[PDB]
């Protein structure tokens, strides 16, 4: 597997829920970058060097993903709920002396990020979320058109071992299909082949695949419930937030993203990027510039 | 080896312009066509067809593309596997037997053929029974988080090929057994005859058969939904006397009852819950058979 972060260090961070793997480079204010599905920390490899000129950049594998440890799940999918993931990454950052930090997340990692900002807003200086709406909003918009577009939200949340057994026959096909289907071009041309290999190797482990399903199970159940409480209680993210989304991404397929986030966040600014779902790889310079400007 | 679960029924290959329909045929009297759904074949009627065959000429058909029926070549609109096209093909098949006016009971996908047949060609039916469904339009119109999780396969199997085909290939025996078990009241395979399960497992083992099923669900997401919408909008109702049966823990039921739904779609509908999961003729064969004989007699 290639090293896609030349000059970045590597850290194995112990937490109460297992080790978090991260690449660390740069200097300045701490900035935690979180990937999503079906990727690993290396999806940031085109944006992180730009960010490292101005920030101390911590590029972490989510709990259970990549090279982070995989806590054993349970019937409520607890360690893979975004609430638990957020708490574990807070501990990880505390291990490095970062009790107040900026955070950008993509996809699942963006869900960890906004839940972190709802649960523990005093930990964040600023927050950026890339190509998502809150989990609640997706489920509340789950009509025929959206159920067909993000079918995997309900497929991967089926009880174990149904998705796991199906994914196990040809894992390579499914991870490449998901990467391709969500890009603007609809193929793998936007990705560094070395990055794809990272994603494919991670997906080839059945325990990693199970964790991803647990993530999606949490996404259908506990994550939705946590979000529901906040939206119905009128709880808003108080941290200044940036919402970036791909013109051809997932978030815009169910609503106008800024309008949605303004219901969730008191101080949110937003921009589309001509891109599919994978903004830091499909539009690295555009994304990096938006992030550098926002966090500066 | 596959068990004969209809002792005393003949086996017919019925030619149509779209391919052969396989059927078991037994009994004498007025014709009654029985249609199965997914992931099954005609053998799902094996516990109720003998009781029906006491009073009717019972034709137990594999749906086009399913079981031993031929598989017409699909197209980008999944036309042969739209319920409109399946209904037309089954009408042709019954015509080959001289049945232009018949009774019809369908379960699952076969019930969707059945009510589309009733909307498109109600003059062909004396009476109609649908088992544990609501119209396709109603499922998609109800689509929310709860329904999306419960009938996830409606959107999973409708994904563009080869995605569901490739995934189903990952463990087909598990998938078909998982669908059978998860939709019963018991939650396991104990309601089924093991010889019937073998029929279902073998049919599901064929990748071409699995592709057909995906074509059926693709139709269900697209053309079938559009055909239903036209009837909702036009206010077209089924005018054939109709029975809607559903499982206490089947599919069609939420806290709103399938009968209230079907009365929007049908002018003359009676209905009854059966203590059963989705697979009424196998989980609850005596109760299902009684309801059907009473209605059709």
């Amino acid at each position: 597997l290639a090293d896609l972060f030349p000059g970045f260090g590597s850290e194995w961070i112990n937490t109460s829920s297992g080790r978090i793997f991260a690449r660390v480079g740069g200097d300045g204010p701490p900035l935690l970058l979180l990937h999503g599905f079906p990727q690993t920390h290396v999806m940031w490899h085109r944006v992180a060097p730009k960010l490292a000129e101005r920030f101390k950049v911590i590029v972490a594998d989510l709990p259970g993903y990549g090279w982070s440890d995989m806590p054993e799940s349970d019937e409520q999918h607890t360690p893979y709920t975004k609430r638990a993931m957020a708490k574990q990454l807070i501990e990880a950052m505390e291990q490095l002396g970062h009790v107040h930090f900026a955070l950008a997340g993509h996809d699942r990692g963006a869900r960890v990020s906004y839940r972190l900002a709802l649960d523990s807003p005093g930990r964040l200086s600023k927050l950026a979320v890339l190509d998502i709406l809150p989990t609640y909003e997706y489920w509340q918009r789950m009509n025929r058109a959206y159920a067909l577009k993000i079918y995997h939200w309900s497929f991967l949340a089926q009880p174990a071992p149904l998705p796991e057994n199906l994914l196990g026959g040809d894992p390579d096909f499914y991870v490449k299909a998901k990467l391709a289907s969500w890009t603007r071009a609809g193929d793998l041309s936007a990705f560094d082949p070395r990055a794809v290999e990272h994603y494919r190797i991670a997906f080839a482990d059945p325990m990693r695949r199970h964790v991803m399903c647990e993530d999606y199970r949490a996404g259908a159940y506990a994550d939705f419930e946590h979000d529901k409480i906040d939206v119905e209680a009128g709880n808003k993210i108080p941290v200044p937030m940036l919402a970036l989304w791909g013109a051809s991404g997932i978030a815009q397929s169910a609503a106008t993203p800024l309008d949605v986030w303004r219901k969730w966040a008191s101080d949110v600014q937003g921009a589309p990027i001509e891109s599919g779902h994978f903004l830091p790889e499909e539009a690295p310079d555009q994304t990096a510039e938006a992030l550098v400007r926002f966090f500066s």
